[PDB]
């Protein structure tokens, strides 16, 4: 018993991270097989992000001007190309440590693992969610970006976030593995704000079904409603729609607790309604949308 | 910026952990140099967990009898011996991914990783603190046993905690890694209750100074207070005590926010009083108390 936010373990992924520094830049590089990714900003002054043409900046880069470092030892550089907002840099050496991996991007709403990194070296790892306005809440310093976010499926990684931006608001931008930004942010310094930041409905169901599961059982009641009516209230509490698709989802859980689907969207639209009175669930105060589905049969099971 | 609850890389203890079977017993251990340290409860069938005599049922086992698996290749036993609440079993192997470490006690309030494991896999990192009732709230399930706890510093890793056993609350009971359990518990199947698990306040305090960082202000208030009025406070909501040890340890983060520790606390003070109403720190509706001062330091540093 107990339920907690769990991130994977980060072994495999701490293999992968080195140093990359250009001119006076220095941030983290993932390394797979014979490839270093990281942001292409490492090539932009301070003063070039407020417009940077990387194109442009990158003209006046060579192969010898990316210093990879791999723990101690250096890394020759034997290629580089921009795809999208990363470069990849082609090194002489493929990494012996690189995992079994895929490159995947997220939809809003599923979560991964983040390997928070300084300088190439792991400083800790914690649980996020794409969040429905693509930003992530993270916890990135100077120095971070290239940082990665991951899934493990047994012993394949799929990486699915690196780090590259903070917007004015403290919340975090990146992008895939292929370079390409979550929702509408880019590398540059300008006037980007983040929308609506919409709880995740169908984590925050799958986490009261871990509450159940856990003993934690006040905010079981005695009403049911539809998708229809729950999304009434859903939408003026800045929830995401549930859909069918979210239903069947969280069959598994509904069949293992027996309660219907619905009957916890009754309990949750009950909570929105009249809040927590004070108490707590799964030792929270408010209803956590950062487990999905398969993070709570997964956590509930111990899958390894 | 960001602040997240956050694990350390797990990458040296999942080198670690190994599966240990014992009859039809199967949990985890740690393998550091030639031996693997596992909960002596692997001994016990469920029927002798009632009132084990760990002496006596030990008698009964011989080296060929503790099974120990590291990934898929077996490791040979030729010795074991019982340390207070442990077995520690004599390998013929080293480990050779054994980091450097030590064994640590560690004190109420202080915060660890935990590596959950099943049949010597790792599942999921997450953070954990020394309850002042000596429990810990995690998250393991029937196989989980022998998951151990950790800090690392730089690249030593201390371990703090091996998982022993679950209270009839949910709550979670272990040992250091010389086999002394943490508080009044025992590896027998028996009315142990958790007593008041109080606030962790020198921890709370930390979190709020991670807060201001972090620019989250809004509990910030014209108020002071000295540590003998807070006390008052502090008792009434089964906080701890404040010592001046603690207002010692946060002299770091008064300095680097420049608000007086006895300020920060006037802040808490109006907060347990008035409540939240319905606002959210770091991205929570209650006092977190999962942070000590140096973890705080070091989150908002950045330090690998
Ligand atoms: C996210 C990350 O690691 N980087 C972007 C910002 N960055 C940076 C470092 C130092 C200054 O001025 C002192 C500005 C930006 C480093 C790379
Ligand atoms: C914590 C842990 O891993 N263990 C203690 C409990 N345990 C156990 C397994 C199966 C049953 O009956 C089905 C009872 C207890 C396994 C080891």
């Amino acid at each position: 018993s107990g339920f907690r936010k769990m991130a994977f373990p980060s072994g495999k992924v701490e293999g992968c991270m080195v140093q990359v520094t250009c001119g006076t830049t220095t941030l983290n590089g993932l390394w797979l097989d014979d490839v270093v990714y990281c942001p292409r900003h490492v090539i932009c002054t301070s003063e070039d992000m407020l417009n940077p043409n990387y194109e442009d900046l990158l003209i006046r880069k060579s192969n010898h001007n990316f210093l990879v470092q791999a723990g101690n030892v250096q890394l020759r550089v034997i290629g580089h190309s921009m795809q999208n907002c990363v470069l990849k840099l082609k090194v002489d050496t493929a990494n012996p440590k690189t995992p079994k991996y895929k490159f995947v991007r997220i939809q809003p709403g599923q979560t991964f693992s983040v390997l928070a990194c300084y300088n190439g070296s792991p400083s800790g790892v914690y649980q996020c969610a794409m969040r429905p306005n693509f930003t992530i809440k993270g916890s990135f310093l100077n120095g971070s970006c290239g940082s990665v976010g991951f899934n493990i499926d047994y012993d394949c990684v799929s990486f699915c976030y690196m780090h590259h931006m903070e917007l004015p608001t403290g919340v975090h931008a990146g992008t895939d593995l292929e370079g390409n930004f979550y929702g509408p942010f880019v590398d540059r310094q300008t006037a980007q704000a983040a929308g609506t930041d919409t709880t995740i409905t169908v984590n925050v169901l799958a986490w009261l079904y871990a509450a159940v599961i856990n003993g934690d059982r006040w905010f079981l009641n005695r009403f049911t409603t539809t998708l229809n009516d729950f999304n009434l209230v859903a939408m003026k509490y800045n929830y995401e729609p549930l859909t069918q698709d979210h239903v069947d989802i969280l069959g598994p859980l509904s069949a293992q607790t027996g309660i219907a689907v619905l009957d916890m969207c009754a309990s949750l639209k009950e909570l929105l309604q009249n809040g927590m009175n004070g108490r707590t669930i799964l030792g929270s105060a408010l209803l956590e949308d950062e487990f999905t589905p398969f993070d709570v049969v997964r956590q509930c099971s111990g899958v390894t």
